């Protein structure tokens, strides 16, 4: 019979009508696709914990001996003619500054120097007491109490050089003193510094019983039980104190711990709605509040957040009170967990389950919006996606329908390559095409035929089955196909016009006979086709911009 | 006749061909969807103001009175052996200055002393004139003025203890003085800080004619009609002008009121053309040019920016050569409005219409490209809702034409439940189905029939209505569907093959007559599927990042 | 015969059925569309370089001479009754500081004063040689060499007034300087303030052999040959060196050019990996090791990139090590450039191509996230369009699979206008369509026509053809259509009903003949519609949030 190869394209004339059965196809007349379920999101209270930067700040006791001269005897007499060195020195502990803690009475007459010792005073005597005395000033916080305030004697007689009049002073300062983070050295109110750790001597080192240290003293006593109250005495319980004495003067604050005093972790704000959702390898805590999401490893990095003893007394007490708040319409879930984001800040989850009726921040908002648009557009996919399957399903549906009435046409339409087909009972059968002899080709002229209104209504072809040596009749179809049986004939029309499509050219038929061969693109093609005018997202360029330039900034100074 | 439950499901055998009219239903021909209308949108002129930082900036003149001795004759004769007390006063009122005011001479021989009043000088008049004169130095804002600059005498000769030698001396000071905002204290360029406001004595409170303070005396003068001017005495007006008496100086500067002189608002940027979008409680400034957007209520809250009175006078010239510019291609058309965003900036908006032909920043910014993507998504989601239209109504119209073959495919295309319906003139009457008796059913193994060549073209089956005692003869259709008449019938062909779908199971009859059951699922199903691959939005995580570390900023210091 | 307008909507009766030949249209059996090729995009290594901030940092060696009396005999014995001036002064070049240079000894008893050239000492030699030795302190790195460190002799005998005792001193102190960015002046660790340039006689002006100055010298030594050891004298180079001398002390320091010394350009960060994307007028390199995106100018802005010497050595030893790293699968295609981005950073590219098998930062940040947001939309576009196309190509393929039956339907369906057609062999040659006079319609209430069992399937109509007197009989179509042929013919039917469609008012037929006129809404309207609920996206509002309140910033003080 008639073989060779298998057609592939339409651009080779080929005819098939063979009878073997090929493969077999039916038409899924059922199909559907189901509806995503909402995904379900963990809720509850949520803390943040800033970092703490407000320094320590505790009262310190100055103590403070002055000696001071004055000889101004000049001629005759004269005034203000010079001053001593008014050299200032530390309280000694003679007494154990016992008199001055009682705020009574104070020994004057201090005796030391670097040579000798040497006692100053007004001319009295070496272990006099003089009552201590409250002085005002133009402060509310500094309590100064002076014993001796009014300026030394000065005689001014008629003397040769000049005098010697000198007293003493002894200086009681009441001043509030402030250390940083690390807590190992302060400064205090009125202007001096030292170099040792606010708390010693109770739960820390670096202190002890003997006086010594580098420049400094560093003595604890136990039990000073210091009166502090000038303007009234009182009975104080006998709280524990240690001193320093310095080169000029000596300072005392009470004993305390580092611990249960000063923690660096702060509350900042309290978000009784938020909602975590998981990730990869990550948390998301959102906090529509103030536009920020927090984002947190999956591990529990806080598995130690007992160490911060400081909050397990008022994080509980918060927890309970939005707690109490939100049990209207919520109750707890789960225990709480203690997370760390990457900016240093604490967080504190607390699920909860609803009831059934019956300065650098600007991370986060950017984390915030990307995830409010990434959500739209993943919201707007699925639906736009879910409308296509319905769409596509009514379009099998009707594929179907419409295969009813040539099945060859459909299984060309859905297969590029051209097949043939014939219904089986209720099932398709699909045979492959095989093409012939392209260059033994001849179309009759005339496609009018014997008899009359009877003429052809496709011209009449002839060719030979490929590599064979033999000639058939057929009929031109469509798309460059023969048909063996040539039952196309149709009645006689007068002035009768015809056009048919061979490749790239075309024959035109003004008569029951002709051939005006012309291009197939002379005749216009008709286009059914929807535009998509999709507009894509422009890209732009940001810039920064600073609100105070340099200038305004050096002139702010301070 | 024939009744029972009616079918829901292509799963059960049923026939249905009732000759009760149903519902009627047509087709709507006419179908169109409008192309939504183009939101104009207002534009003007905008200004932002952000808030002053710059401090005040004023002129203050200070006078101080020097005393100071020298004693430097130990042994036969030494030199700088000690030096006296040195100490400054400020400068008597007892000619109320106006010598020094005058800038030609000033009264020596200051008398002053806490004891007793004692007049200090180089051995002259108590109330002796001295002409003051510049003195040069390293300043181009200090213009100092000294009276007596050389050191006191120093006889040095062969004195016994030390000499007696001393000279005073009269300072005026050129200084430059500056405040915050607040305006309730000041220190000046020198060094020297005071606690009084530099408004006083004029539209302010805090100061009268008599002096009196804490620690100070706050006095004003009427018309002091200072000459200012000791390179050349001039006659300039009778300006008013305060003094404060410190304890060691006068310090004196003219008086201003608080308002007319510095307000807390800085013009930052202005933007001839912006856009204002309305929302549901808020507004929208666009400023391009920096790529940032505005927000602010909805209602105007700085209805009374009259308080501002400063900027009535340059906002105005500023909207004027804004204007003037954009007169071109831009008139005004309403009136002036003033807001205040939530950062703390201040808003000018001023709405123009088109003539026609015939360091806290970045949440800005963060909006501007919020609201840009946005705007992008909503019109790529209409643009594609307006094709999805135009498509569904072709498809309709598809769908119309198709139903002019068989109504019932159509209708049991479109409603999933199966129906019967039909044309009735032009318009399609759709009626129920009614299911038979499952148990019920029996279908011949041979479809050849009577006579030859007129086989028939589907086997024929027997059921029983229902719940019902008969027996009636049917055609197998399709979808488990039975047609009362049998006129299916075809010319017997040698080999045939047919196939039929029946649930689960299907019928093979190799011949006029087979049993071969076997399952539906050994054919295999074609697919018409455009499969539409999407590619969601992957979600990421940002981390904070810092330019220099704490090392680099303590590193920095001052 | 007829003429007029022609029909432009469904509204008018109208017939046509010309046998003009119009235009040719034929169906575009061959579509399709491309698949858009994936842009390539450059890779390499990329490197910035933030302005460094971190000052410059020296030792400087200070000089200065002390000398100081005590006048302590008041009475018959008295101590520290006064001091004297203490004045300091600075080490004069009597021997050029040789001596002390020399680490070894220096002369003492200094003689200067403003009046009068006089000696102080301890009663000695006035040029005396005193031998220098180290005194320890507190201090890591001051190395102060003390000479004649006690009191002074202060015998404090019975004296009438005072004593006499005084000593000199000589002090040499090592200590560091720091000085800003513009280096035109310094502060040293002690204290002091010199408004000098610390780069200068070396590449720099402002220096010369001669001393002079305004208020300073600023002296310039060659080849000083400094010991610099007084623990142990060594034998080192005689290294540059220049003086200052002040007021009272004198400071010196190695001379160092300004290049090859300090330079403004730090290290930040390395990344192995980043993208290059080309735009309209800006590059975008992507660093996605801290999600961030740096833009610069199409231009390489840096096209002098040799001015900064310093790194010529050290970023090729970083490009070196990177892409020795890199080299496993990468190589360099292209020379090195440098960019200069808006920000003020500066960035390094080198592109790298694969082998073959065989604080303000957060712009950044939303550039990258608005970055990655549009490429994600782009390409969701590009494949929603591409699938879009498939679909309209399979359906114009139905289309004309649909348009064998009738293309009348088919070409009513694609245009609006109703138009009328037939198939001309391959082709087709669709025509206008002509309306009629529409008041001169009349329709028979009797569609029953002669004999039995042939009653017309539609009823017939009578017109007149428009601007004429004439009368023709037709039957009537679907959308107000006139038929010439009256064919349509069925057999009769016991109860039929037919119902018939006429623009807004219908017919309804319960018999043979009828003429109950019903509206045409009354009957319902089916629909087939796939809703597109597509939701748009929400515009929301961002807040400046602020972690740390200005009370908390206040009271950090420093």
């Amino acid at each position: 019979e008639a073989s060779g190869p298998k057609s592939v394209d339409f651009y080779q004339f080929r005819v098939c009508s063979a009878s073997i059965t090929g493969e077999l196809f039916r038409f899924n007349l059922e199909q559907t696709c189901p509806d995503t379920k909402d995904k379900y999101h963990q809720e509850g209270i949520l803390l943040v914990y800033k970092k703490n930067i407000v320094p320590h700040i505790f009262k310190v006791r100055r103590y403070r001996k002055i000696a001071t001269s004055v000889t101004v005897y000049r001629g005759h007499r004269e005034s203000a003619i010079t001053n001593k060195y008014e050299l200032p020195r530390p309280v000694p502990l003679y007494e154990i500054s016992h008199m001055d803690s009682t705020y009574q009475c104070f020994s004057s007459m201090k005796v030391n120097v670097n040579g000798v010792e040497n006692t100053f005073t007004d001319r009295d005597d070496v272990n006099t007491t003089v009552f201590l005395q409250p002085v005002e000033g133009l402060t509310d916080n500094i309590q100064r109490y002076f014993s001796q305030p009014v300026i030394y004697a000065e005689p001014g007689r008629v003397e040769a050089t000049y005098r010697v009049r000198t007293t003493v002073n002894c200086e009681i300062v009441d001043m509030i003193a402030r250390s940083a983070e690390p807590y190992n050295y302060f400064v205090t109110s009125l202007g001096d510094t030292v170099e040792v750790s606010p708390f010693c001597y109770n739960e820390s080192s670096c202190s002890t019983t003997p006086s010594n240290k580098n420049g400094l003293s560093v003595q604890v006593v136990l039990n000073h039980t210091v009166v502090t109250y000038s303007d009234r005495g009182t009975s104080p319980t006998p709280q524990n104190r240690i001193f320093v004495e310095t080169g000029a003067y000596t300072l005392s604050w009470a004993s305390e711990s580092k611990t249960t005093a000063v923690c660096p972790l702060a509350l900042w704000k309290t978000f009784p709605r938020s909602i975590q959702t998981t990730h990869e390898d990550s948390f998301h805590f959102v906090a529509n509040e103030i536009t920020a999401t927090f984002t947190a490893p999956l591990t529990p990095v806080a598995n130690f957040t007992d160490t911060y003893s400081c909050l397990t007394s008022d994080i509980n007490t918060t927890l309970n009170a939005s707690k109490a708040k939100l049990a209207s319409t919520h109750v707890p879930n789960g225990t709480v967990q203690y997370f760390h984001t990457t900016g240093g800040l604490y967080l504190v989850w607390q699920p909860m389950s609803a009831i059934n009726l019956t300065d650098n921040l600007s991370y986060t908002q950017l984390q915030f919006a990307y995830d409010k648009l990434r959500d739209g557009i993943n919201q707007v996919l699925e639906e736009l996606s879910r409308a296509w399957c319905r769409e596509q399903v009514r379009d099998n549906l009707m594929w179907y329908e419409l295969s009813k009435i040539n099945p060859t046409s459909v299984m060309t339409a859905i297969y590029g390559r051209p097949v043939s087909a014939k219904f089986v009972g209720d099932a398709i059968s699909v045979t492959e095409c095989i093409n012939v002899d392209q260059s033994s080709v001849n179309i009759h002229k005339s496609l009018r035929t014997n008899s009359k209104d009877v003429c052809y209504a496709r011209p009449l072809v002839t060719f030979k089955f490929l590599n064979s040596s033999n000639l058939f009749t057929g009929q031109l179809g469509a798309r460059n196909e023969i048909i063996l049986t040539n039952n196309q004939v149709e009645t006689c029309k007068d002035t009768c016009e015809h056009y048919f499509i061979t490749r790239n050219e075309t024959l035109v038929y003004k008569d029951y006979a002709y051939l005006r061969t012309i291009n197939t693109t002379d005749i216009s093609t008709l286009n059914t086709f929807i535009a998509l005018n999709l507009s894509f997202i422009q890209n732009i360029d940001f810039k920064a911009i600073e609100l105070y330039s340099s200038a305004e900034k050096r002139l702010a100074s301070s």
